[PDB]
């Protein structure tokens, strides 16, 4: 029923990071199924690796232990569908990880998300916010 | 024999205004005859060329996939819960979940060799290499 994107990840990762206080009123609020991608985790480890270290990384690597957040493996085929996409869409700029999202939240029939700044609006989904 | 291409090399190799372009050039046209990377690394390489150069450039790092020179490894299950073990134990030295990824394909492969600057491979215990 959500898919939680890196920027929302990152922000609830981050007491530090300015969108902190809006993700943790969004994760107390969030429904009981909640799913994010290999992708995402990957690319919110790199993110806070760097900003806040490694202790705050591995905060994020024990994501996919979650018994109540679903990790999606994105498929060869997904990715193939979400690099046909970002071929297509041109008129934004669009990263892969975001594609591949995009993509997942098609297949699933997901249209909320918890994620900042953008792009997944832009893409037509719904940037849920308090 | 074989080499695994990073991300820090298709960026160079994609984009004419990349400052290792021309050295880039020279390792492609002496590349030996296997070559590989992975679904992780073309990800990572459009979002950089797209960011650094645009939609067209970045178009043309979406083609590797499409070739039938370069092997493209999607990196399975198994082998990224292993990159996520190795990168909770590697705390001496900042790595990406990509490089991780990536050297966790080298040695499923028996890859000693990459094609990539910066040094993470290196640093990493591969072969970074230079022309």
């Amino acid at each position: 029923s959500i898919f939680v994107d890196t920027s929302f990840w990152a922000a609830l990762g981050n007491a530090g990071d300015a969108r902190h206080g809006t993700a943790k009123r969004l994760w107390a609020s969030k429904p009981p199924v909640v799913m994010t991608s290999n992708h995402v985790l990957g690319e919110t480890w790199t993110l806070l690796n760097r900003r806040c270290g490694h202790r705050a990384a591995v905060a994020a690597a024990a994501i996919r232990l979650s018994t109540v957040v679903r990790v999606e493996h994105v498929t060869a085929d997904l990715e193939e569908q979400a690099w046909e996409w970002l071929v297509r869409h041109d008129e934004r700029e669009y990263s892969f990880v975001d594609a591949t999202s995009f993509a997942v939240m098609r297949k699933k029939g997901i249209q909320n998300a918890y994620a900042f700044d953008g792009d997944f609006s832009a893409a037509g989904f719904v940037e849920v916010r308090p």
